[PDB]
DNA sequence: GTCGG
DNA sequence: CTGATGCGCCT
DNA sequence: CCGACAGGCGCATCAG
C-alpha cells in the first residue's frame, strides 16, 4: 500500500479515540483523513504535503512528520503499552461489545477472552454469540464463498415466494475479492412505504434459512432488520467453513434505490455522500432523499428511479459500486 | 480533529 | 405498560 | 473561532 504506514497509523488513532476516548467525532476525523490519504496517488513526503488534503489538518500533519521522520508515533507507542487501553480496545473486537461495555468489563477485571468465557453470564445475547464465534468473525470471506452463499440465499428466498428480490450488497456488490460479512437487501411487493399487506415478510425468509441450516444463530431480529450468523454446508470428511455474519435488511419496494445505495456503502462513502447532500440542502437515508427547509427540517421524499437520480440531486457524477470503496 | 463561513 | 435515551450495530 | 460532523434499527435500561 502506497502510504500504508500513515493510514495504518491513522486507523489505530481512530480506533483509540473511538474505543478508549469514546470521542466519536475524533474517530470520524481520523478515518476521514485515513480515507483521503489512501486514495492520494503520490507517496507522501511530508506533513505539509498531506495538509493540502481535505480532512488533514495541523495535528495530523504534525503526526505525519513524526511518523515520516522516525517510523513511529510516540503517542501510539504509549497507547500500545498502556494495559487498560489495549484491553478496552481488545474487548471491542467481540461483536456486541462497544466502548462502554468494554470499559465496564475492564474496570471489573475482565481483560481477555479467558475472562469473558468465565463471565458469560455477564454478557447479553449478542455478546455471547460474538464471543462464541470470535475467531470465525475475524476471518474474511473469499468471493468464491460469497458466491455460494448468494446462491443459497437467493434460491431459498425464491422458494418462500418468487416475488421476493434479494440483492447481496456491502463489499460484495462493490466487487471486492473478499468480504467481512454478507449483507442482503430484501424487497417484496406487499411491503411499500404506503402499505404492509402481508405480515412476517422478513421472518419467513429467516425461518426458511433456519430450516435448511444456513442461518445458525440470531443476534437481533425485528420487522425490517435481521442480524445473525450463517454457515456454508461442507462435504464428507471436510473441515467446516467458518461461521459468518449475515445481515438482512427488508426495505420498502418503492424505496429500493435509497436502500441499495445505503447498503452498498462503503461506510465512509455513505458519510461523505450524506454530508455532501447536507451542503446541497438535502438529507439522505436508506429510505429517501428529502429537501432541507430553511428551518432545517426535512420535507417530502423526492422521486427516485435509480441510484443515479440520487447522485444527480446532489450534483455528483455517478460512481459505480466498485468505485465506492475504501 | 477539521473546516466553512 | 409507555416513552425516552443511549449503546452497538450496519452501510 | 465554533457548531457541525450521517442516519437509524433493535435492544436494554430506566422513570413513572
Ligand atoms: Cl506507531
Ligand atoms: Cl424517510
Ligand atoms: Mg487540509
Ligand atoms: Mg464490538
Ligand atoms: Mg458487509
Ligand atoms: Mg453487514
Ligand atoms: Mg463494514
Ligand atoms: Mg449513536
Amino acid at each position: 500500500t502506497l502510504n500504508g504506514g500513515i493510514t495504518d497509523m491513522l486507523t489505530e488513532l481512530a480506533n483509540f479515540e473511538k474505543n478508549v476516548s469514546q470521542a466519536i467525532h475524533k474517530y470520524n476525523a481520523y478515518r476521514k483523513a485515513a480515507s483521503v490519504i489512501a486514495k492520494y496517488p503520490h507517496k507522501i513526503k511530508s506533513g505539509a504535503e498531506a495538509k493540502k488534503l481535505p480532512g488533514v489538518g495541523t495535528k495530523i500533519a504534525e503526526k505525519i512528520d513524526e511518523f515520516l521522520a522516525t517510523g513511529k508515533l510516540r503517542k501510539l507507542e504509549k497507547i500500545r503499552q498502556d494495559d487498560t487501553s489495549s484491553s478496552i480496545n481488545f474487548l471491542t473486537r467481540v461483536s456486541g461489545i462497544g466502548p462502554s461495555a468494554a470499559r465496564k468489563f475492564v474496570d471489573e477485571g475482565i481483560k481477555t477472552l479467558e475472562d469473558l468465557r468465565k463471565n458469560e453470564d455477564k454478557l447479553n445475547h449478542h455478546q455471547r454469540i460474538g464471543l462464541k464465534y470470535f475467531g470465525d468473525f475475524e476471518k474474511r470471506i473469499p468471493r468464491e464463498e460469497m458466491l455460494q452463499m448468494q446462491d443459497i440465499v437467493l434460491n431459498e428466498v425464491k422458494k418462500v415466494d418468487s416475488e421476493y428480490i434479494a440483492t447481496v450488497c456491502g463489499s460484495f456488490r462493490r466487487g471486492a475479492e473478499s468480504s467481512g460479512d454478507m449483507d442482503v437487501l430484501l424487497t417484496h411487493p406487499s411491503f411499500t412505504s404506503e402499505s404492509t399487506k402481508q405480515p412476517k415478510l422478513l421472518h419467513q425468509v429467516v425461518e426458511q434459512l433456519q430450516k435448511v441450516h444456513f442461518i445458525t444463530d440470531t443476534l437481533s431480529k425485528g420487522e425490517t432488520k435481521f442480524m445473525g450468523v450463517c454457515q456454508l454446508p461442507s462435504k464428507n470428511d471436510e473441515k467446516e467453513y467458518p461461521h459468518r455474519r449475515i445481515d438482512i435488511r427488508l426495505i420498502p419496494k418503492d424505496q429500493y434505490y435509497c436502500g441499495v445505495l445505503y447498503f452498498t456503502g462503503s461506510d465512509i462513502f455513505n458519510k461523505n455522500m450524506r454530508a455532501h447532500a447536507l451542503e446541497k440542502g438535502f438529507t439522505i437515508n436508506e429510505y429517501t432523499i428529502r429537501p432541507l427547509g430553511v428551518t432545517g427540517v426535512a420535507g417530502e421524499p423526492l422521486p427516485v428511479d435509480s441510484e443515479k437520480d440520487i447522485f444527480d440531486y446532489i450534483q455528483w457524477k455517478y460512481r459505480e459500486p466498485k468505485d465506492r470503496s475504501e
